[PDB]
């Protein structure tokens, strides 16, 4: 299942989430929400835009009526999750809950300009290095906040597994929060998500020990960060592009094989995705270094 997980030290393993506490200080009337336009849906559940009276305009995460029993859990643990990480500018936050009277609604922030990939693929012949055009230091202040952002989830013991430009929303003033869709998004309907056994994963984003070793680190988290600069500097091109997942492409990558330098990166970013992308996960920087250095860049800018 691609989705986030909280850790402990075993050497870590995975939390069961359900074991997590759910405080009722979350809980908010439900009849005080009006419901709007469905902002995204996928197979068992979806997010609608809502008018939240005494909480402002919010999104709400629900399941659909053909949801399993243990759909109604899983929503009920993204809750817990979302209240154990606390609050961050960086991540799309959680506002309140419904969980008695009715069915589960999880409240979150509602972010306008939608995923980060769409609205870069929008902006690109808008973009220009220097000068509302899109520019270089958006995507310098971008890098900056997902950065941030990662590195609040790692300090919460969270991996996020699904790292992408997919998964980051921009809102006003040029914020971005990532995300985890979890049951708001199908990825069967997703090219960008490769069948691998049984289960479908995001191949092009994700570090060799994950693919090859089934291994989810704090350090797999920043091979993926590498791949969003990518995404991020070739303005939303897709990564590996034209290359097909085939025996070829993991053999490639397995003996080295990166992508080059976007057009619009600047040296110096693509020295960060370049150690993002080393083999040995302990050569790579953590989120911590990665703010400093942008912090750095956008000194000098």
């Amino acid at each position: 299942e691609v989705q986030w997980k909280v850790v402990e030290e075993s050497n870590y393993s995975y939390i069961d989430p359900t074991q997590l506490p759910y405080d009722h200080k979350w809980e908010f009337p439900r009849n005080r929400l009006s419901f709007g336009k469905t902002l995204g849906a996928g197979a068992f559940g979806k997010v609608v835009e809502a008018t939240a009276q005494g909480l402002m305009t919010v999104a709400v995460k629900m399941l659909k009526p053909s949801a399993h029993s243990t759909e109604r859990e899983a929503l009920m643990s993204e809750l817990k999750v979302l209240s154990y990480l606390g609050n961050h500018e960086n991540i799309v936050n959680l506002l309140g809950a419904c969980t008695h009277g009715g069915p589960t609604l999880v409240i979150t922030e509602y972010c306008c300009y939608g995923d980060l990939l769409n609205f870069l693929r929008r902006k690109r012949d808008e973009f220009v290095p220097y000068k509302d055009f899109l520019t270089l230091e958006h995507l310098l202040s971008f890098s900056y906040q997902v950065a941030k952002g990662m590195a609040f989830l790692a300090s919460k013991n969270c991996i996020h597994r699904d790292l992408a430009a997919r998964n980051i929303l921009l809102t006003h003033g040029n914020i971005t929060k990532i995300c985890d869709f979890g049951l708001a998004r199908d990825i069967k309907n997703d090219s960008n998500y490769v069948d691998k056994g049984n289960a479908r994963l995001p191949v092009k984003w994700m570090a060799p020990e994950s693919i090859f070793n089934s291994v989810y680190t704090f350090e797999s988290d920043v091979w993926s960060y590498g791949i969003f600069l990518w995404e991020l500097f070739s303005l939303g091109s897709s990564p590996y592009p034209g290359m097909p997942v085939d025996s070829k492409f993991y053999k490639m990558i397995k003996e080295g094989f990166r992508m080059s330098s976007p057009e619009y990166a600047p040296a110096e970013m693509y020295d960060i995705m370049k150690t993002c992308w080393d083999a040995d996960p302990d050569k790579r920087p953590t989120f911590k270094q990665i703010v400093q250095d942008i912090e750095k860049q956008i000194s000098e800018s």
